[PDB]
């Protein structure tokens, strides 16, 4: 008798644990699937903010940005002409569903830039999502 | 009627501060309860997913995904 | 009489041992299921730390890292351009739920690197989880 | 009794094998990087190399090859104008960090090639890291 | 009395068979590696090979094949342009560590192929290690 | 504490010449050991990656990827 | 005595059920291929279909459709250039194995479109498989 009752328990338990894992897999879908992103529109600009012979050079990155997602997002880094820059001061944030010009200040992480007036540099902006967007910036002066 | 005995979040043990919530026979419903870390200090990040396992008075444990909203 | 009493004991014992194993299987789920990981954001950089004609070359790997899990984690190895490197000095550690730039020093395990200024190398960072993440590092100089 | 004891063994073994496969998937990643170690720079040259009255047609091929990996790599095959060619003698190799004009001898496998002085032929070179690369070869005579 | 004595035998046998199956699962793993031993390099060539007035249409096929396994491997079948082909005579083989132009004779199984001079045909070659590989073949006439 | 007992690389068996190394409980380590082919010869290539399987004293084995350095 | 007989029956039944599950898995493979039964080919046209200043704008969607499936399959819905539309008339249906032109009347679900002569618009047509096919319609009206 014993063998068949044990076999039946492990069938019923097998069904329970298997269905629990299938329901778990359906529960992941809202977290992993998430349409919409920050989009970068047109060219941006770089402007020299540095003043008074200060020890650190500071630049100004103005660009037009459209958040197509359902949540507020922020910038976290920029890379320009292959060189990393830190975003000095509070990083700006783009509300859900909104198009804005945004401006923020940056400093080189190491070395110095060699920008030229009217030249165009490729840049990559990284958002709080981990998602990044390639952009073109024109150096104004 | 069956009640929540314990919860573990992302491997970490947690204590249900408030009284155990209970689900009546045959019902489907939302269930809400207050919980506190058993040790240390967690740091949930907005919009990230964590796996709870909730243990009910059957001894049955169910894995579930929670998204942090705070 | 004997046969039926023994048959009944082995039914009841069968139920007990089978339910004990089902409860054990539900007890594994918190250990094996563990969402969230270390995520590597944007490009990192390599910088030459070597000095004074020393016998060992030392490099600097700076990268931005986001721990989405509920526990503190550390780096344990890096492989760059197919070559293994040791993390000289205490390996850095990323607290739960936190985004950080991290920096650590490394030395080749065998041979020598042949990095070139401004070139980009694929790398893999391995964390204490056993989980690893592919990354791109730009050699600065 | 037997059924539950077997279920417990297969549960624990299942966890061990599943974790091993996940770790293996992360362990592959470094090996993918090496597939791009080589590139071919500019046009190369074909030259008829065989001695007077000799049975074998043999050609000298010269190309500039750049190696960016951490190990020496060698030529393994060439396809010229669609024809597969055999490589004669020892294969050449490119040291790990270097860019060099490389020269080697080849002989046709599929039949008789009819190169014309000053004509330009496409080729694909194949290397010991499993990479293939497009090339242009000018037949000098 | 009988019932308990039988239960003891089936408990011990259960442990022995369960452990044997777990060890078998680990014992499979080496055999999986060999499935990727071969790759086909560049275009190959088809050539009409049959003698004047002969009943059989027969073609010569030439391709470069690289073997990276620890054993010799042979060609077992080819499918050209969707048609299955039969292989005539002895199959060719590629020595364990080598890259070679390989030549073999084939004859159509499914009907009459109508190759056109200079046209390019996709093929799948199949090898004695159970692997299949995509190939391109240019019909020379 | 556990030890290695065999390795298979690219489908070929190898013997672990000299004392097999051993890993203490709860510990992470780089380990190094020497091996010889049991039959035939390998045909490794610099920078190429080979699948391998390491077998421990448990009978448990683990798949691995090895890069041939030179 | 009984325990051994029960063990034997469950061993034999185990073999049968395991084989049945393996055969069932292959039985799904033909069924899932029905998801690809329809192809939309060539380019379609869209033309004014309303008259006499009637209250509804109505149009004509002519397309060529090939059905590779074993059953007659029908148009469930259409979306034109991102906009939802309703098929006024009864759903058209494509018989098994046929290639044919298909023509049907359609109306905007909301607002007012303004197709311009000779411009191209992308329809996606959804068939009773749940399969959706993108197609280009040129406006003729
Ligand atoms: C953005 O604005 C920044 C601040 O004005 C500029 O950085 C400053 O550049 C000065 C020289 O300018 C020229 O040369 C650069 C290459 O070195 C080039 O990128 C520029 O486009 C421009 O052609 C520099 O002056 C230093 O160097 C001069 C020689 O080049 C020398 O004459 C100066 O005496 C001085 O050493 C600034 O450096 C700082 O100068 C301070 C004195 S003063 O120059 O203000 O009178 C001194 O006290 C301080 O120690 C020294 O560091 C330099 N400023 C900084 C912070 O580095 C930058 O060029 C502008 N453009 C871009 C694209 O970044
Ligand atoms: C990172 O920094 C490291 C330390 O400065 C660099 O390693 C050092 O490289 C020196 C040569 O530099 C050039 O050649 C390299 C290839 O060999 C190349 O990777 C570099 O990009 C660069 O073009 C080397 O100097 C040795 O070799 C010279 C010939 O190449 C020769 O002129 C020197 O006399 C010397 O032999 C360094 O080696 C060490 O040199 C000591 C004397 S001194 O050079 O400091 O004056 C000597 O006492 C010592 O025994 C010898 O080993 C070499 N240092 C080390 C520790 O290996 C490295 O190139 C930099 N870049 C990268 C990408 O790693
Ligand atoms: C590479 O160089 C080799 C010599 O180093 C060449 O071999 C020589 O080929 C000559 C003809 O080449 C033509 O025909 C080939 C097939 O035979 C063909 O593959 C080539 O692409 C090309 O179209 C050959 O000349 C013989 O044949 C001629 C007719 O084809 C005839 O006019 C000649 O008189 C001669 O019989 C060479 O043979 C040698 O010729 C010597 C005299 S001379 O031709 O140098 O004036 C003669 O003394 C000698 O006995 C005879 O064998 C043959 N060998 C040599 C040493 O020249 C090979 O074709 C080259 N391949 C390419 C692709 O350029
Ligand atoms: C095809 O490739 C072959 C190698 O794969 C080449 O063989 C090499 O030929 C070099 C001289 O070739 C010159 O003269 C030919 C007439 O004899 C002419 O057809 C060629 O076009 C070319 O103008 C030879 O170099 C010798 O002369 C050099 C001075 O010019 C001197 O520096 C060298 O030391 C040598 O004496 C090559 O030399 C051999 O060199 C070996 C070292 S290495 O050159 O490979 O680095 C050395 O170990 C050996 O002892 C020596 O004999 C010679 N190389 C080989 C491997 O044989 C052939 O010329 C190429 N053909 C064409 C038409 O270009
Ligand atoms: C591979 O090579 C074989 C010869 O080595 C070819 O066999 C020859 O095929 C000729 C026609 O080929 C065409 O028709 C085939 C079906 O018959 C078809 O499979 C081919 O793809 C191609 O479309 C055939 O020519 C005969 O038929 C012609 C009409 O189709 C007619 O115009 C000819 O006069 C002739 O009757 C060959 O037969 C031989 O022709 C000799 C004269 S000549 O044609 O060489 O000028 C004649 O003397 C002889 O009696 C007669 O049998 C036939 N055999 C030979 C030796 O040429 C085969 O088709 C090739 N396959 C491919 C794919 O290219
Ligand atoms: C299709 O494949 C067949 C093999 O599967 C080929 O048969 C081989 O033909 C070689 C010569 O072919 C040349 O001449 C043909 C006209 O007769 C022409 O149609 C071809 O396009 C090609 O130009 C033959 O090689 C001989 O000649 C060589 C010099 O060119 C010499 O080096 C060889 O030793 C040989 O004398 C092949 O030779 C046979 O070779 C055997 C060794 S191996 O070559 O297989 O390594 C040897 O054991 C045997 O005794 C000898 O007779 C010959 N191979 C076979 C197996 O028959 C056929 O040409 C291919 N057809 C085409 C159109 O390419
Ligand atoms: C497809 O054909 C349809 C019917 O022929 C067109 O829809 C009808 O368009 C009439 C005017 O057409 C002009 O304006 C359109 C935008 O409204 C434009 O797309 C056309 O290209 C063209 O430039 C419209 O008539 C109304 O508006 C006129 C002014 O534009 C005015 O003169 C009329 O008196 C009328 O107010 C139709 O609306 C219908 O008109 C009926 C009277 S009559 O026009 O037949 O004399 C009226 O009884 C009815 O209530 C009113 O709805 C309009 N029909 C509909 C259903 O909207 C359509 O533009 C064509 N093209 C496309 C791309 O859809
Ligand atoms: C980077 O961000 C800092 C805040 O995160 C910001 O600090 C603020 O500074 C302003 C005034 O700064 C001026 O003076 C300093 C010298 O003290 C210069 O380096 C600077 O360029 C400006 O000219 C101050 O009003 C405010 O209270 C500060 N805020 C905080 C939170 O401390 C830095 O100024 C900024 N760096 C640059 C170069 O702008
Ligand atoms: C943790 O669990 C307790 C029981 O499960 C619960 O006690 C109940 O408390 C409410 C009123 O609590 C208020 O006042 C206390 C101070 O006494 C605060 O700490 C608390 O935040 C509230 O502001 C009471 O009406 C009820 O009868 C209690 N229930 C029982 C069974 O005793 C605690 O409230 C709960 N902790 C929190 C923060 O809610
Ligand atoms: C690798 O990590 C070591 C610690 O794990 C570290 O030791 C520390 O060294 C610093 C000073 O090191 C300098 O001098 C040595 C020669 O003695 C050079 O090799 C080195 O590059 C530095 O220039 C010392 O202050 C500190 O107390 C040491 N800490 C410990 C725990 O011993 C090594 O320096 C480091 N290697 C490199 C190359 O940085
Ligand atoms: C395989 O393992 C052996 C021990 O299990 C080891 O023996 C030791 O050998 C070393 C010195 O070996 C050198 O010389 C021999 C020739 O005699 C070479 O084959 C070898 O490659 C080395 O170059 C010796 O100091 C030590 O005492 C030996 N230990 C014992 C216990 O005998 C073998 O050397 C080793 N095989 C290889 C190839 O390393």
């Amino acid at each position: 008798l014993s063998g068949a009752i044990v076999a039946l328990i492990l069938v019923i338990a097998g069904v329970i644990i298997a269905i629990a894992v299938v329901l778990f897999a359906f529960g992941l879908i809202p977290g992993i699937s998430n349409q919409g992103s920050i989009q970068v529109l047109g060219s941006g600009t770089i402007t020299n903010s540095t003043a008074s012979g200060s020890s650190r050079t500071i630049y100004n990155i103005t660009i037009t940005v459209k958040n197509t997602g359902t949540t507020s997002i922020s910038v976290t880094s920029i890379n320009i002409n292959g060189q990393p820059f830190n975003i000095n001061g509070t990083a700006p944030s783009i509300p859900a569903g909104r198009t804005q010009p945004i401006t923020f200040e940056v400093t080189p992480a190491s070395g110095k830039p060699n920008f030229s007036p009217g030249a165009s540099y490729t840049a990559t902006i990284y958002f709080s999502n981990g998602q990044g967007a390639p952009a073109t910036l024109i150096y104004q002066g």
